[PDB]
């Protein structure tokens, strides 16, 4: 992935469907590949670059609508028009001292839309499948980076350990209703990462 092509010189920085390849470039720019010929680039994106890009996630079968996570961009909303991803901002949380850490596809009836926005000064995730919150929770504002969030393969709960702190909240996948929560006790040492 990058016959006259060579190498790219950007640094390296979710397709279920397993029919391409993304590559986050380090200047804030994502490479997309149709996927021993390197595979001949498909899209190449640039919204991200010149700011924060904390994650980004192919939107599992809908392949043509990409999900990009910002600090700044927060939610949006993303569809694919060889399908051109043109993106509407659909809400900016790069204020009132909250900056989204990571994001990126969700566990994989109910839609797979249930986005977490992690956030320093109260963490947060709303339930898009009207679009409706899933769950806010205060975190603590010292951020405001071992910070890190995650869902299980079953779809019924999600863990995020942040520092030496961790707290797990299960919410049903079909029924998209927060079945409960808990936090975890403060570790004796910082987390850095299943």
């Amino acid at each position: 992935l990058v016959p006259s092509i060579h190498s790219i010189r950007s640094p390296v920085k979710i397709c279920s469907d397993g029919t391409h390849v993304a590559a986050s470039y380090e200047t804030g720019n994502i490479c997309i590949w149709n996927l021993t010929p390197a595979l001949p680039a498909v899209l190449h994106i640039d919204d991200h670059v010149n700011k924060e890009i904390t994650g980004l996630d192919f939107f599992g079968a809908r392949h043509t609508a990409l999900i990009v996570s910002d600090r700044t961009g927060k939610v949006s909303l993303y569809n694919g028009y060889q399908l051109v991803y043109n993106s509407k901002k659909i809400l900016d949380v790069n204020s009132s001292k909250e900056k989204l850490i990571r994001s990126k596809l969700s566990p994989l009836k109910i839609s797979t839309n249930l986005l977490s926005v992690l956030t320093t000064t109260h963490f947060a995730l709303i339930l898009l499948s009207h679009v409706s919150l899933m769950f806010q929770e205060t975190v603590e504002p010292s951020v405001q980076v071992n910070s890190s969030i995650s869902w299980t393969q079953n779809c019924s709960r999600v863990a995020y350990s942040v520092n030496n702190k961790i707290s797990v909240i299960s919410i049903s996948s079909s029924d998209f209703n927060v079945q409960s929560a808990s936090h975890s006790p403060e570790f004796a040492e910082s987390i850095l990462s299943q």
